[PDB]
């Protein structure tokens, strides 16, 4: 299937697991 | 939405307040 | 067209030329 938009919230995203997570995360 | 394909440009993109952002500059 | 989802495979993926690629070779 097609993803939605992610979060519009000063961040940025990458794809993981179905989800939208914080590329922080991984910074 | 759904969410447009990003840049077709050989850079990598993260998804950052409804756009396509290079990953380059975070890193 | 539209972004599909990305493998759900507990890696993260960000998008290049149409694919989603690993997160992991550019850090």
């Amino acid at each position: 299937g097609y993803i939605p938009e992610a979060p519009r919230d000063g961040q940025a995203y990458v794809r993981k697991d179905g989800e939208w997570v914080l590329l922080s995360t991984f910074l």
